[PDB]
């Protein structure tokens, strides 16, 4: 049932200083940060991480935002981790994510794109994808996390 | 005048679910991350970094301890940032860190290493060594953080 899936802590998040916030809460929850680094993604990267949204008129923007300070691009492994962070998360427009969901807490004020916080993987199939764009083999990790004995199964 | 500082979240902070918390301290402190990264580092690298304690007793234990599992490397750039973040992690044995600090809040328990949940540099000239030694410029970068405006 142990997934891996990418989160993406985006320029609105970096530059209010929520990095560590985001990530105490993927902690908090059980889930192991296997990878991890701040890069600088620059158009290229941006639009064939959201190739999917290529012809779209709003593609430009997104763009825009993705691209417009350094992010974090993590790895967080777990139990069925795609759907949970997902969860975790919440809605896609902050406005309307349940409050204690990252986006709902933390949330609200858009710029010409819908800026949300974070970005989760919306599938297996796109963690994989994604998780192979922004990171080598290299630079993911197996190790054990304090508690990882007690579950032993 | 601004500074850079390197920063090891240890193993011991890794294993522990500590990484979040830690980064939260630097980031409320107003302190920039301008580079970050998560590495499991070798044991060559780890003398490298130690290098200073290649001929004590206590040295094989550190390298042990540094690279039992992987640990997060980060850039804190700020006013004064070397002295602020050393003042920030505390003393050294987290038994006689006051509280507050990150090592007298976290840090207690020890191996056969005086485990203190982060590495700080301890001056400036260290600071441009270690960064040097763990980032390639290209990993480093100049961008804004919500306040800078304020202070200008």
């Amino acid at each position: 049932e142990t997934e891996r899936t990418l989160v993406i802590i985006k320029p609105d998040a970096v530059v209010r200083g929520l990095i560590g916030e985001i990530i105490s809460r993927f902690e908090k929850k059980g889930l192991k940060i296997v990878g991890m680094k701040m890069i600088w993604i620059d158009r290229e990267l941006a639009e064939k991480h959201y190739e999917e949204h290529r012809e779209k008129p709003f593609f430009k923007a997104l763009i825009d935002y993705i691209t417009k300070t350094p992010v974090v691009v993590m790895v967080l492994e777990g139990r069925y981790a795609v759907e949970v962070v997902r969860k975790m998360a919440g809605a896609t427009d902050p406005k309307d994510a349940a409050p204690g969901t990252i986006r709902g807490d933390f949330g609200l004020e858009v710029s010409d794109a819908i800026c949300n916080v974070i970005h989760a993987s919306d599938s297996k199939e796109s963690a994989e994808r994604e998780i192979s764009l922004f990171f080598k083999p290299e630079e993911l990790f197996e190790y054990p996390r304090a508690a990882d004995w007690f579950y032993k199964k």
